[PDB]
């Protein structure tokens, strides 16, 4: 029992991890096979990073440009691309670390997890959820761009996120790994505004249903909701609107505590229009919605 | 910018994790150099579970009683002996993976990462607080014994926690790598109670000085109070007393922002004495107390 923001284990991804230079700039990369992966502005300079026209760049640019690095090893490039907003350096050697993988790109309200890495080397690990606007809200410092986040599934790893940049509002913008920006959001030094954001109401739906299975019941109530009656209630508060495909996916969770999602719902109404009242749910005084219903049943069936 | 919980990167401890099998019972073990580590409680039964007398469950054991796996590679144990509640079992290959290792006890209110295992398989990452009651508050099913907690310092592991069990109230309990248990607990069936437990005061100050350091300024004051006056309020609401040595931790946080670790306990005064109105501070709505000076320091230094 217990419930906690859990990061899949970060092994696989970090054995991945290079330190790609490029003048007298400094980014992280990801060496899959013969191949790194790093964001294209790494070829950027103090005066192109206003508005570079990176095609350009790229042709003035030649393979002894770009100083790989894995760990100690300088790795030899031999070819470079550009696929959108990533560079892509072909290298002599194939990393012998190259889990089996995926490149998936992830939809809003979904979650991965971030390793994030400076100078190559691998600092931290955490989970974030796509929000709505095609943000996350992460934990970077200069020199984090490249980092990148994924899920895994049986040994393989689905990367979906590069890091590029962050916004003025502090929350973080990257691609996928195509390098085909989430959101409109573009690889230069402008000051970029977020879209208005939204809650995930399936999720705050999982997530209440994670705090029932631990043993969080205060909230719960013996009336029952309809959908349409429900999503009134949701635009009221800016949340998103319930689907009976949202309603389905939430089965496994209604039928293991025996809450069907639209009681569950008419307990979410209470507490948007009332509060708390000084109480928590799962050691949290607000709604959270960064769990998707996958992530609550990985933790949830043993209880 | 942005700041997040954030687990080491576990890469060096997946290495190192195995299964344990003993009968019907298996856990997970910690495989460093010859030797794998678990809780001695997989040579227990189902009916010893209650009150075992280890010292005479252990002496009816042999070597061939253990069956030990690195992921497919079965490993052959040598030897076998106790260290107060861990199993040390020898075995005939050395880990080539293991890093350099460290065993440390830590103290309450310091942090670190779990990586959370079942089947010797790692599941997920996340961090974890010492308690004032020496409790932590995981995520943990069956099948996780053995489990690890751990930090990380320039490629050096420092293991700190072996998980054993969980409470009542839904915590968790466990060791140090020597086999000796954080708290009044003991490794048997039975229904232990953690003591009360206490908001580590040092960690609220320096979660409120990342918070300044990310732009929530919103509860800063122009008062300042002094640290017998601010120990009076701690007293009152639960919280540990403030002492200088505190004050000189928290001194780079304090000397980066430019504000006074007395003048900071005047904010967090008002906070515990007005609640937050309806306003969040990095994310939370009550004031969190499981993140060090050290961790903030970690992710702030940029900023
Ligand atoms: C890449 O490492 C970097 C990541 C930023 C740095 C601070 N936090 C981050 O997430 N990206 C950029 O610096 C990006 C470069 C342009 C895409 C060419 N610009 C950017 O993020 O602008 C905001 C910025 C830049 C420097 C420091 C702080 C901030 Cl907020
Ligand atoms: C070891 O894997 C296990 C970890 C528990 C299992 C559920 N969550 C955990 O953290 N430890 C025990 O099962 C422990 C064995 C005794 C030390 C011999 N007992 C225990 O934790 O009692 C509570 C318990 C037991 C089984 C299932 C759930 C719970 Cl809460």
């Amino acid at each position: 029992s217990g419930f906690r923001k859990m990061a899949f284990p970060s092994g696989k991804v970090e054995g991945c991890m290079v330190q790609v230079t490029c003048g007298t700039t400094t980014l992280n990369g990801l060496w899959l096979d013969d191949v790194v992966y790093c964001p294209r502005h790494v070829i950027c300079t103090s005066e192109d990073m206003l508005n570079p026209n990176y095609e350009d760049l790229l042709i003035r640019k030649s393979n002894h440009n770009f100083l790989v690095q894995a760990g100690n090893v300088q790795l030899r490039v031999i070819g470079h691309s550009m696929q959108n907003c990533v560079l892509k350096l072909k290298v002599d050697t194939a990393n012998p670390k190259t889990p089996k993988y995926k490149f998936v790109r992830i939809q809003p309200g979904q979650t991965f997890s971030v390793l994030a890495c400076y100078n190559g080397s691998p600092s931290g690990v955490y989970q974030c959820a796509m929000r709505p606007n095609f943000t996350i809200k992460g934990s970077f410092l200069n020199g984090s761009c490249g980092s990148v986040g994924f899920n895994i599934d049986y040994d393989c790893v689905s990367f979906c996120y590069m890091h590029h940049m962050e916004l003025p509002t502090g929350v973080h913008a990257g691609t996928d790994l195509e390098g085909n920006f989430y959101g409109p959001f573009v690889d230069r030094q402008t000051a970029q505004a977020a879209g208005t954001d939204t809650t995930i109401t399936v999720n705050v739906l999982a997530w209440l249903y994670a705090a029932v299975i631990n043993g969080d019941r205060w909230f719960l109530n013996r009336f029952t909701t309809t959908l349409n009656d429900f999503n009134l209630v949701a635009m009221k508060y800016n949340y998103e609107p319930l689907t009976q495909d949202h309603v389905d996916i939430l089965g496994p969770l209604s039928a293991q505590t025996g809450i069907a999602v639209l009681d569950m719902c008419a307990s979410l109404k209470e507490l948007l229009q009332n509060g708390m009242n000084g109480r928590t749910i799962l050691g949290s005084a607000l709604l959270e919605d960064e769990f998707t219903p996958f992530d609550v049943v990985r933790q949830c069936s043993g209880v």
